[PDB]
């Protein structure tokens, strides 16, 4: 039931896009757009999930990674993103991530519906 | 030059081994072998690095990502390392991980000899 | 001024109240209450801060460590939060923090008011 | 036990150097010299450790805290270290630590003897 859960499109509460596939035994494709930092536009992704997470109703173990060199530009860096999908009405991504230029840490919380302008504001 | 640099067997302060392609366009596939924790044989890995690193003699930016399931075991579990490639006769991939059942955070040395069974046994 | 600003109760997402004196010379002292975890009651807490912080309107940069043994229980585990003071009416400590038993890493947000039972319950 | 073992001088592989007392219940104090960064000379440190650890023969769980404000410079950050504390003849502090000004991320092994000059200079 992950699969159907994770694919999709996920926003983090800076207002970044996470647009991501996930592959029957374990894949996870797709594109990240940071709405932050030395990046434009959208970036491959790629990562992978439990694609037989435990039945006790817990979260599903995820990871994936971007680059950031695309078409527009090259920051020479790239950032881990590791956490923890949970469903159900107010379907989540709980994250950290680490960014590497020199390795800077913090945490994204993706939901499925982007963050109020105000929220964004604040976070 | 970091295609060429990348791809290869790698093993880390703990004798994990990790077993990575560096594709033309920044795709890393391979796998790992993790030599401590619930895990055992080889898992599935994928990830990015920067394909155009800068020429100015720095290292090059790179992640990827394992979900502890195989064949033979799932932890229900993920690890994404965060670092630098830096090539040369002791080529190393400097890495900080993150690894969600609870997100334990660490750092890991890859390198492209194995190290001593004694180094083994300290680190 | 950071002085003026740090010193008080603090409560951060989860609820958990840190209440704190900076001293003149770059000293935090006080106590840390958990609202999770194996924890309760109050943990004497220490640390440091930029006593002298940049006068161009960026944060203060502070940090202290709880070890989670008091009269109640010994939990034999040490968290530090690492973080930035930013003041105004809507003053704010953002830390990760990393609790080693082995070291799980997250992130507090503290405010000095206490989040929404419904907001705590969601974070 | 902790106490005598953890009270002295430790140096991490980058020859920073660590001096500390550990109170009888639990207060950290004492000071930092980092061999690298925007530091020198010697800096304020204050921390917990647990003071009654537990009798299986594990680690003493610890942390502390550097504001990087001195007689000599101010670089606006402060560093907390994370980690345990195992005694005998080779004796260790394994740490994890978060720097912020934001936050980088990394990790430091403190022993009781120096590292050889080649050690440092490799890591
Ligand atoms: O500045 C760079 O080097 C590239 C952009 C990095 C943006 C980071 S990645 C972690 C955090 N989460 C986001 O959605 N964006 C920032
Ligand atoms: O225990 C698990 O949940 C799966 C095995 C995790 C092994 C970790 S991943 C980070 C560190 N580096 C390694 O080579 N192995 C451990
Ligand atoms: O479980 C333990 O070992 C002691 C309690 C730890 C509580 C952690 S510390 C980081 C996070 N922030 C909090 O306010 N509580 C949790
Ligand atoms: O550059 C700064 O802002 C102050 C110096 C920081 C030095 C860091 S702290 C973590 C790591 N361990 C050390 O012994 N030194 C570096
Ligand atoms: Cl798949
Ligand atoms: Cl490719
Ligand atoms: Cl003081
Ligand atoms: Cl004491």
């Amino acid at each position: 039931a992950a699969e159907a859960g994770i694919t999709g499109t996920w926003y983090n509460q800076l207002g970044s896009t996470f647009i991501v596939t996930a592959g029957a035994d374990g894949a996870l494709t797709g594109t990240y757009e940071s709405a932050v930092g030395n990046a434009e536009s959208r970036y491959v992704l790629t990562g992978r999930y439990d694609s037989a997470p435990a039945t006790d109703g817990s979260g599903t173990a995820l990871g994936w990674t971007v680059a950031w060199k695309n078409n527009y530009r090259n920051a020479h860096s790239a950032t881990t993103w590791s956490g923890q999908y949970v469903g159900g009405a107010e379907a989540r991504i709980n994250t950290q991530w680490l960014l590497t230029s020199s390795t800077l840490v913090g945490c994204d919380t993706f939901t499925k519906v982007k963050p109020s302008a105000a929220s964004i504001d604040a976070a």
